[PDB]
């Protein structure tokens, strides 16, 4: 029947209260259901909250449970996914192309009449509120926030008795800020897409003063913190002139701001929680590669009894691609899939390689581009050594700035260019 959007503000208990109720009534109604979590960690949390329920986390059960990206990857690979009666997407505002594509596929199943769906998020796609409601009042304090280490000033930061979550725009900025705080005698934990599963439980088991986080904490983290610091900055990949550039620091979206702020004001009985922020929010993200990558995915997903899925309705404005534009042949699509799935390449990059008819195992495109595509890190070229042991610098045929945007991406691309995966 329905695509229901339920806008539960942060702390409303989507996962702990609402979702278990929804799963109970889906089981009672004998609805074949999937629950889509944005991340593995959220998935694990959600599984706990749903103990006692007949859930298959990816005897007999009618309710499945997996990540957004697992879901659309299965669709990309042509491995059969059930004709679900009910799709529940948690954190349905997530902007990763895999989530955006999943949204579009699901609205297509609902529109075809195969299923109902529920999209759960504090900040629904199309809505624009940066100061949503909270369990407890939040003090919004517009202020001056350092973008680098400081020798003096900003005493409001260090003269504070409680726990602060500080959102930075990169691992590198987080390193410079956290060390400055450690120098000032503060106990600090660092959270990024890598270090999360080791350092996140330490938010509980350990005493701390500051958590320095990337946008990884934007969904996926219950802190018992007293303050959030948010300069509202991100670095985003932009498509222009047949290449992807990292641009920033630039303003985050209202949805991200709301989620950052939403880390606090979640205990009804505790009043002094503070949101310390600067800068404005922006919806002008049409240049973001994400929207194109979502189409590259959706153009390569078969829908039984249908045609190419369009993006979720309020997100269709974000791209001008015609449908089927990024459609690949069978073998090319196979290469595209694995370049993303196993190679860990960004979607846009995986698309250029595959559509050029390069085989998965053939990594010469990583070295034989034009001189203008020489990759640099700390202002220097990157010497690699291939499987045969070859003196080659990184210089890809297609330039995606994400290769060198941080050390995790570069290490991963170096391994790929070497023929490791």
């Amino acid at each position: 029947r329905e695509l229901t959007v339920l806008d539960l503000h942060p702390g409303a208990g989507k996962t702990r209260r609402v979702l278990p109720q929804l799963v109970r009534e889906a089981v009672k109604k004998r609805l074949r259901t999937v629950i889509l979590a944005p991340t593995r960690v959220v998935a694990s949390e959600t599984y706990e909250a749903l103990r006692g329920e007949p859930i298959r986390y990816m005897g007999n059960e009618i309710v499945d449970f997996m990540c957004h990206s697992t879901f659309t990857m299965k669709l990309l690979q042509g491995v059969r996914v059930p004709n679900y009666n009910l799709y529940i997407m948690d954190e349905a505002h997530f902007l990763d192309p895999a989530s955006v594509a999943a949204r579009g596929y699901i609205e297509t199943r609902v529109s075809m009449g195969d299923a109902g769906a529920i999209f759960m998020t504090a900040t629904p796609p199309g809505t624009t509120e940066a100061f949503p409601p909270s369990n407890s009042p939040i003090i919004d304090e517009e202020t001056r926030i350092p973008d680098k280490a400081w020798n003096s000033g900003y005493e409001w930061i260090t003269e504070f008795d409680g726990r602060t979550v500080w959102f930075v725009h990169s691992i590198k900025q987080g390193a410079e800020i956290g060390t400055c705080l450690q120098k000032a005698g503060k106990k600090v934990l660092y959270l990024n897409r890598k270090t999360f599963e080791s350092e996140y439980p330490k938010c509980k088991s350990e005493k701390w003063d500051f958590v320095i986080t990337t946008d990884i904490s934007e969904m996926g983290a219950n802190f018992k913190a007293d303050r959030v610091i948010d300069p509202r900055k991100t670095i985003k990949p932009i498509l222009l002139d047949g290449r992807v550039s990292m641009q920033g620091p630039i303003a985050i979206t209202p949805a991200s701001a709301a989620q950052r702020r939403g880390r606090i004001g979640r205990n009804p009985e505790k009043l002094g929680d503070i949101y310390a922020y600067s800068g404005n929010v922006s919806s002008d993200n049409e240049g973001h590669v994400s929207w194109t990558e979502a189409r590259m995915l959706l153009d390569n997903v078969h829908v039984q009894g249908g045609v190419v899925a369009q993006l979720y309705t309020p997100e269709r404005e974000k791209t001008e691609a015609y449908e089927g534009e990024f459609k690949l042949k069978t073998n090319q699509r196979k290469v595209f899939s694995e370049l993303i799935r196993t190679g860990d390449l960004p979607v846009w990059l995986a698309f250029q390689v595959a559509s050029a008819n390069v085989e998965y195992h053939d990594r010469k495109w990583c070295f034989d581009g034009p001189n203008e595509h020489l990759l640099l890190e700390n202002n220097q070229e990157i010497e690699v050594w291939t499987r045969q042991g070859q003196r080659r610098v990184l210089k890809p045929r297609w330039l995606d700035g994400r290769i060198t945007s941080d050390h995790l991406n570069l290490k991963s691309f170096k391994e790929f260019a070497s023929g490791k995966r």
